[PDB]
This record gives structure tokens, C-alpha cells and sequence, in this order.
């Protein structure tokens, strides 16, 4: 299928030489083709694009990234670098790249006020955010966004009528030392990623998130990090349990996976998993993604343009779903 | 279908009133009714197995249970306590009711040394554990069996030939504050239960658990605890990614689901979910279980019963699967 | 869920009562409560619905019905007589039933302007044609319409603008005698049903009908009537082998099903298939129905409102899909 | 995955250069390559074999083959000549190569004898039989299997413990004039090939033949001819309706597929439809094949080589499965 978009594509700062071939160390085999890759913007990039028909990729900027910055003020520097350089670095092919915002995550006033400048002067898409952003004087606290101080943000979000992508990071401090330093293999994506982000996402929900903020768009990458796998069990004990003890959460987690909540196929391209999701989920709320540089567009496209399913899921799965998401034109 | 078996059903100990009526509180709409069943051994519980088609149950002591015990000699005379008591208790029913080990899981070969007795004096089918066991002076530590110091242990449960069933516990202490007092519904089935056992099973595989203990079965309820969801992404990411760094596991992940990982359909009536698990685990290696009473047995066994798949594997995981894993001998209505 | 829209939902004729008891009896297990209750328009119907969380049904006329009449005068005549009976019967609830045209199908243009006739005159929301028609001397003919000469027909269908529903029917004369007479069981839901309708079905798509009528919509029961088992199968072979070869299909099978053809839940509660069917066919091509009286109210709708899918999903095929096709008003009632 | 077993292998008669032109007329794009691979046994199919990691093939005679002679005496001469001739043609590369018994089906006993013959003298692993026996003076009758004067070849069947696969054959007659004629586009595997089995195979079942022949295996290809869609359907008009209206087979329809009955990947490289089945069928009773040389080995091995199902499920299929209902000896790369 030609004309697929992409979206939870990453991008590094070129000056960050040594932080590049540290993230590269843990998740890459090839760390110089990695670096070479997440610099690019324009070359090797759209080439791939070109070979492999994907016709328009949404950019972020790479993990931890601005998650990892737990001094306010160097975080907010780095985001708005970030947002400069990539707006900068995309303006040549509106046809072929757009960007998500980047955006230090410690004060929700500074955030939104971020966020609408970057929207608002360069056409942004939205914001993606890897995860609780570090913060406390040693960086070993973690800034989850589901607290009412966060509602200033979630309004600003809803005003500008722009997804927000809830990206993994890898764990640190001192939940990194209890729980993942023995046992590192697995960080990232074979589990510390997922737990992460659904716990986040599902602090959002029992939290009243998209009770406060109903036209909220949340977009979670991987299949959605696991809870599909559990939408019986999680919608079991919510309504018939914790619900009856509690939980005042408005709706069921079926609703907010239909009116809230989105997910990708970023670096799970698995046909079996996404069967499964078309019955959990739905193909209206499935999105195609890569995960690039991390993984290739010869493992994403060579198997979603090889799936043998239904034309019309294929093609909003693949591409008019983020096209009516993300308001894109023709590109 | 008649003559299946279970394997994730708690009791507890009818002494410990406030502390059953405590997790009842927090897991059950009609707490009475919790404490009455999950206290009770061969009445009601007899009861729902004879009108619910299920021949056999085996046994284990609730969560937290001794895991959350961080002082070493209470723990291990607890542990004591409750494999004596579930044994004499069941004495009358072994066509009806079998057991898991209770463990204190402080010491590797303190561990191994209750499991032996109980495996070999009363007949006891495995090991259940309610994930890490709490340790240190305010129990704020965690330990984790997948280091080789534990290696003792393990060489003990194939000896043995018998399996360990990793069970869930609740988050406590730091980990409790920092990720889950903000987010405190989703501690339990809804999300903090699968995320522990997950974690734990994970750093079996990739911490060589099953490479030196190769016959060793661990058995996951709850479909996995989210692992099958993953287990392309998993396999992926370990064969192509974290092997070439230094991963040195030998197997693959789907190698270790089918030589040494079970998992059970405890408190996971999804047909959906089932008929994924078909293809990423298969059903050679799915149990059928309830996990009572968390669960009730009519929403267990009405969703079993009713499920439109093929006889082999209906058979297999409702009852011939455990037959097999578990030795067991002639049970009620176990012949068909 | 509340508000569902069925319509393979079936009415006889009340002067043929003592034939259709007798039927009845021979393929339905309680028959005097079948040949009440497709003859009932108004009461139990109407009650089923209530108690089942079905807004709307669209009612047809049984098969074999006027498919099974070979002299032309007398199968228009019928079809006249059927179609008037039930606009008349159904007027009092115009927000409970609606209905399909039922034909003769011996003459093309006849059947246009029969169908033109009700679809105007009454609000007839398609038509309900039971497979081919019987024609010849002694009915051992088949009338299929995938020729040219139909296309006066398909015009009129899409100039209208309403679906056509192709519904099986029992094979007879020369044919049940070579194939079915000595494997009897297999006649009807079984197998027969089905081959008959694919048959028709894959006739249209190879023939042309769906390139040369581009808006025509038909719809098939039974999840598609076993076409969705070999998607995959009948894509490859018309793709790589016989467009090669010579078929001149303009499109793929794919691309028919998701521009063209329909597939509805009528006797078909399998969450195993329907799950199945998310992927080949896609929920957007998908509707509730029922079969009724053939099935029961309750068996379609436990199992549909019991259904563990995705909400968007479930709204589309159990209402929303509908809606659209059949071009439904808005429902300012809801007796559930 | 190495050592996979297929089993639904057509070959054809080098000598019936008219036949086989006209069955490639309908069923294959490039003519000269298609009757050089159905005529090859040993050269590129081995080749092929090797290329794609298939250890083991059963070879059978191509249809519509002897199930389209009507002639009694003419029939049975063409299946003795095609038993010998593929005993003889494969006799070399006993680790790579066996074969189906070939069968006239007009009379039961005749049948039951050649088929007791080749098994006993060659080692042949079973029969494959194309559908229904075409017989009467124009050959417009179809013999079909289910019948009480059958049981003679079925206890031949059971007494020998080989199984029986139930090949589809082109519709001819008039049964192709009514139906197939005016939309021949869907003959073969579009369409006609799965009704003619799937009907034969339920004629099997609710005629009571795995009843009066418990031990009887039967294979189907094509991952059941339609059947496991509808097999929630099939089961509940058989239970709750048809049985209480006189249908008197002893078992469900999920039983007979559990005890009796097998399907193969053949022509279906669909992990959609093979997951289905999985549920349906289940592992335990679904066989890897080809249909080789009407599909491809790289289509069909490429598909399943990159399955990303179980591991315990994809060997039993891809080849343990076979190992044990064949009987299979030590074969190349098995273990
Ligand atoms: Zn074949």
C-alpha cells in the first residue's frame, strides 16, 4: 500500500554525540548506522519513505529526551532547541514530514504555553512525551500527568484539538535499581516500556482525565502496551468490582478506548496481535508506525503491506485514520 | 464439560480474621461472603465443584500469604502452619482436592527443604508463591528467585517434578508510593498484579533460570500475565536486538513457552484473549483455573463450558493437560 | 445493547397455515410454535423484540417462497399478493418493521417494475430473493442473474438505490436427486444453504455484475455463506491464476467485499467466526441478524449483547450499519 | 523449519501429454512449466524439496485422474498402471519420497484389493482418491462413499490403518452444464472443488460411516473445504435440530473432527484462516502440504517458515503430525 504515514518516528540532535551512542548501546547493533539514521532528516529518511510507500511520517523527538532533564530550566531550554531545530530541519517537504512537539513536562502552564507556540507559529501535529518527566533534585521523581494540576494542560491540548502521543522511557533512579537492574535485558521494549506507559495511560483514565477533558486524544504506540491483551480482565474488575467499591471513573474502558484513546503498530508487527486488536480495539482506532531508526521500514512495510485483511481497515489502519486525526491534507 | 481442573483457588486461614477481611475489602463487593468461602475447604466450596463440573481443585494459601511476611522466623512458621493445616484439612476429599506448597522464600535451601517434606509426606502437587517475598528491616526489600544463588531451590523442584506456580502480590512500600498510591485502583487484577509476575517470570528467562534448570514448569495465571501480547515484540527485540548485545539466554522466548512456561485462565474468561493464546502459546500449554474466590465459579465454568473450540483442545486444557502436569491420579469424573 | 436492527426475519402467508405447519414439522423441532410464530406480523413478534433489545426488523417472505413457483403468471401473481399483504400488515409500526420486496423472478424486466412498484408505493427498504428461480416445463430449471439480460433489472435496483439480499433455498428436482436426496441431513443451514448462495454470489462477481452495476449492494447471511473461509484462497487463484487466463473481473474478491457485498450474523452466533471475520470482511461490512423463526430471538441476542468486542464495533454491526444501507429514518420510539 | 512433511504432491503420466495440457489449461499460467514439473519426480521436485526445507513428500496421482473414467475395466487398468509406475519412479530416494495408493472407486471390493496390493508391496502410506467415481454409459453418475456397500473398503481401510484423503475433482456433466458452465471461472479452487468434497466428506459423517469405521481416518485439504467456518452452525442444526428430527450419527460434528478427520494447509496460505482453524480444529489435527504443482514450494514454504505461532504447534503441523498419522520412517532432516 503506497501513501502509509508514520507516526512515532524519531529524531536526535546532532550535537548529542555521546547521549546518541548511549541509547544506541542499549537498543541498536549497528550504533554509527543508528546515529547516522536518527540525525538524518531529509536524505536517507525520505529515501526509505520513498522505497517502502510511506508518503508522510509525523517526527518526535528521541527517548528519554526531555523526560530524562530533571533540571526545569535546562529542560525547558532543550525542548525549545528541539522545536526550532525540527521545525527548521522539516520545512523544505511539508509533503512528506511533519512534527510532533517536544515539551518539557515540569510546569503544565509552561507546557501548554509550549505547546501552543509550536502549533500555532509552525503547524505542529501534536505533542509526544516519553513518559513521567524526571524531576526532584537528584532526578529520582517521576511527574505523572493524570493530577488535577495538569487540567490548564489537558484544556490547552483539547483547545488546540491536537493528539498527544504517550511514548515510553527507560526506568531510573531508584525503581530502576529495585526492580529492573538485575534483571536489564529487560529494559525497553521487551517490558519496561509497556508497563511504563499503561500505567500511565491508565492513571489517566480511573483519574478522570478524559472525564474532564472528553475530546482528549491520547495515542499509545506497540498495540497499545499490553492492555488490550487484559480489556476483558481490566474491564471485569472495573465495572463489576472496583467500580461497586469506589472508582468514579465516567465511563468503561471500552468507551475510552473508543472515544480517547488510540493505538499504533510501532515496533510490534505482528499479524497475530493485530487480529487480536481488531476485535479489542477496532481498526477505527489503530494507526500505522514504525518505531524508526529503531526498527527498520523494511520489517514495518514488508509486513503490513503483505497483511491479508479486509480492504477497508487496511486502508484506515495504514493511512486515512491519521489523515482524519492529524487534519492532514493531501501530502 | 465435565471432570475439570483447577488450579489457582486460595483459602486462608480461618485465624487470621481482620487480615482476610482486610484483602476482602479491597477485592470483593460482599466481603462476608469472601471470608466465609475463601475460610472454607469441602462445604460450599465442595458444593460449586459438583454443580460447576469441576473434579478437582488444588489448593493454595492467599495472597499476599508469606511474602509479605519480612521477618524470616515468622515467615517460615507460617509457612509450616499453613501446609499443615491445608493438608489435614483436604484429608478427606483426595479425589476432590489436592495442594500447593506454602513457602517461605527468605532462603533458597530453607525453601527447599519445606517443599521436600511437603511433596513427599502429605502428596502435594507444586509449589504456589505470591511473587517476590518481603525482606529487609521495614520489609521495604524485595527478593527475586532468578539469580543463581537459588539454584539449590530449583534443583529441588525438578528433582521433585513438580511445578511452581508464580502468583501475584500487591505493590508495597517505595515501589507502592512512587507508582501506584496516585493510581491505586488499578493495584490487583486491573494492572499491578500482571506487571509483578511478568517482571519476575521475564528475569527468569533472560536471568537463565531455565537454562540451568532446563525441566523445570513455571505456570502464570491470568493468560501470561500480558506476556503473549508481546511475545512477537519480545522475540523480536531479544533475537535481533539484545541477544546481538549480550543477552545470553539460550533459548528463544517462544522455545522457553513450550518447554517450560504454563499458563492458566484464571480470572481471564476471554474468548478473545483464549483464542490468541492459541496461536502465541498453544493449547498444549493452557490450563484451565478459576482463581476462587476472587472469581466465582459461575462465571468460570458457564465461560468454559460454552466455548465453541475444537474437543482436543477443550479436553486438554479443561482437564487432560493438568492430568498430565500434575500426575494426578484418578480424580471425580476424571475418565471420559 | 438496545436498538438493534435484524432482517432475515421471515413471514408466511396465513392461507397457507396447514402447509406451513406441516413443513414445519418435518425441519423445526417444536412445530406448531414455528408455524405460529412466522405467521404472527404484530403480537409475539413484536413482544420478541421488546423483551430482546431490537428496535427494527425488516421482514421477508419465507423461502422457498415465490422462488419455488415455476409457472411465471402464477409466481407474479403471488409476489403481488405477498407484497401487498405485508405492507398492510406491517403499517401500524412504522418504527418497529419494515420489509423487503418479494419478486418473481422469471422476467427481468417484470421484476423491475414489480420492485419499482412497492419500493415507491409502500417504503420497501430491498429486496429478498431466495437463490434462483424454478422455471422449465417441470421446475428442474434454474434462473441465475448474472447474465446480460439482468442488467434491466440491476439498473432499476441501484436507480432505487435499496440492497438486494440473496437468500438461499432448498435444492430440488434433478439436482437433490444426483447430490442431496441420499445425504438429506446436509440439506438446509447445514450445507446446502450456503453452496447454493456462494454459488450465485461468486456467479455475480465473475460475471461482471458488480463492474457493470458499480453501486449495487448485496447482502449475504450466514457470515457470507462460507466465501470469507477461502478470502484468501479465491483471492490468489483469481489474481495470479485465472485473470491470466481470462477472467475479466475488473476488481479483486477484496475489493467486492468491501464495495459491494454484505455479510450478516442470521444463524450464524459464533464468536469464533465473527472474530474471524473482522479481519476478511471488516466490521463496517457487517450486520446483526437473526434468521427468525428459524432461530430464536433469544439465542441471536444473548449472544450478540453478551459479545466482548469494541464498542465503535459493536454499535456499527448491531445498528449503525444498517441504518446507513437501508437508509432508516430516525427512531423517536424506543419500546425496549 | 526443516524436515517439513507435504502430502497433497500431485505427479501425471508423461505418456498423457493431452490431459495434462488440458487440466494446466485451466489451473496454470505457464503451460511448459507446469507439465515439466507434474511429469518430474525425482529432479526439480527434489530440487525444490531441498530448497525450501521440506524433508518428506507423499505423491499422488493428479486429478481428476481415474475418478473420471467411467469405464470399469479402463479405470482399474489406469490405476495399476499409476501404482506401479510411482513405486517404480521413487523407489531411489526412500528418505525423501512416498506415495498415495491411486484407486478405481467403481467397485468396493475391486478397490480394497489394489489398495491392500500397493500398500502391502510397495509401502504405500494411504489412499487419495479424487472426489466422487465418475460411471453410467456417459459417465454423467457419481459414485459416492457413503453408502452401506462401502463398509467392505472401509474395513480394508481400518485393517490396513492407513488413512484416506479426499481429493476434489472438476464438476462434469450435468451437474457442470446447470451450475458451472455459465460461471466457469469458479471452477477448481475458487469455488466448485471445496463443495464437491465437502459435501462428500458430511455424506461420510451423517451416513454414519466413522460410526460403522471408528478407527477411519479421512484428510481433506484446503483447510476443510469450508467446513470449520461454519462449524458452529453445522453443530448446532445438527444438536439441536436435525438429530431430534431422525439425524442418527452417534457423534458431533466436533467429535468426528477430533477422532476421524484432518485438514491440510494445501492451497491455503492463510494465517487469518489457519488462526481460525486453530480454534476450530485445533494443531493437534492440521497437516502442512502444498499442492505442489498447482501452487508453488516458495509460496507455500515461505508462508509457513514465517509463521510466528508457537513452536510446539508449528512442528506438530509442519511435520510431527504427519510423522505419526503416516507412519513416517526416519526421513531427511525429520529429526
Ligand atoms: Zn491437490
Amino acid at each position: 500500500m503506497l501513501g502509509k504515514v508514520a507516526l512515532e518516528e524519531a529524531f536526535a540532535l546532532p550535537r548529542h554525540k555521546e547521549r546518541t551512542r548511549w541509547w544506541a548501546g542499549l537498543f541498536a547493533i549497528d550504533p554509527d548506522k543508528h546515529a547516522a539514521e536518527i540525525n538524518d532528516i531529509t536524505e536517507q529518511r525520505i529515501k526509505y519513505m520513498n522505497e517502502h510507500g510511506v508518503g508522510y511520517t509525523i517526527l518526535s523527538y528521541t527517548a528519554p529526551g526531555v523526560q530524562d532533564v530533571w533540571d526545569p530550566k535546562e529542560a525547558q531550554a532543550l525542548a525549545v532547541e528541539v522545536n526550532d531545530y525540527i521545525a527548521d530541519a522539516i520545512k523544505a517537504h511539508p509533503d512528506r514530514l511533519g512534527a510532533f512537539a517536544t515539551l518539557s513536562m515540569h510546569d503544565p502552564k509552561e507546557a501548554a504555553e509550549e505547546l501552543r507556540r509550536v502549533v500555532t507559529k509552525y503547524g505542529f501535529k501534536g505533542a509526544l512525551v516519553n513518559d513521567t518527566q524526571r524531576a526532584g533534585a537528584d532526578g529520582d521523581d517521576m511527574i505523572f500527568y493524570d493530577g488535577p494540576e495538569w487540567d490548564v494542560f489537558w484544556s490547552t491540548v483539547t483547545d488546540l484539538d491536537v493528539p498527544f502521543y504517550l511514548h515510553p522511557r527507560n526506568p531510573t533512579g531508584s525503581i530502576h535499581e529495585k526492580l529492573w537492574a538485575k534483571r536489564s535485558w529487560l529494559i525497553g521494549p521487551p517490558l519496561s516500556f509497556a508497563q511504563g506507559v499503561s500505567l500511565h495511560a491508565l492513571g489517566m483514565v480511573t483519574n478522570g482525565v478524559f472525564d474532564r477533558h472528553p475530546k482528549l486524544q491520547i495515542v499509545l504506540g506497540h498495540l497499545g502496551e499490553h492492555i488490550p491483551f487484559d480489556m476483558w480482565r481490566i474491564n471485569h474488575w472495573f465495572e463489576d468490582i472496583k467500580k461497586p467499591l469506589g472508582l468514579s471513573c465516567k465511563l468503561t474502558i471500552r468507551e475510552y478506548f473508543a472515544r480517547n484513546l488510540w493505538i499504533t503498530t510501532s515496533g510490534h508487527f505482528s499479524t497475530s496481535t493485530l487480529q487480536f486488536c481488531l476485535g479489542e480495539v477496532g481498526a477505527d482506532r489503530i494507526l500505522f508506525s514504525i518505531d524508526y531508526p529503531f526498527e527498520n521500514f523494511s520489517d514495518a512495510c514488508t509486513w503490513y503491506d503483505g497483511l491479508a485483511i479486509n480492504d477497508v481497515d487496511k486502508r484506515k489502519i495504514g493511512k486515512d485514520n491519521a489523515k482524519k486525526l492529524f487534519k492532514l491534507p493531501q501530502f
